[PDB]
């Protein structure tokens, strides 16, 4: 499950792959958190304005 090696070139493979996975995971996590945050904010804002407007009514 945990294999590795030590050389003067083969290591580049582990370093590249590691950086790729770590970079992708971070980009996805940040992108997901950022995108999600916006959705939540809009949901609360939209629901708040819609609920307040509906409750306020026009007749009163």
């Amino acid at each position: 499950m945990v294999s590795q090696k030590n050389g003067i070139a083969t290591l580049l493979q582990a370093e590249k792959e590691a950086h790729e996975i770590v970079s992708k995971a971070r980009k996805y996590r940040q992108d997901k958190l950022k995108q999600a945050k916006t959705d939540a904010a809009k949901e609360i804002d939209s629901y708040k304005i819609q609920k307040d407007k509906e409750l306020k009514e026009f007749e009163c």
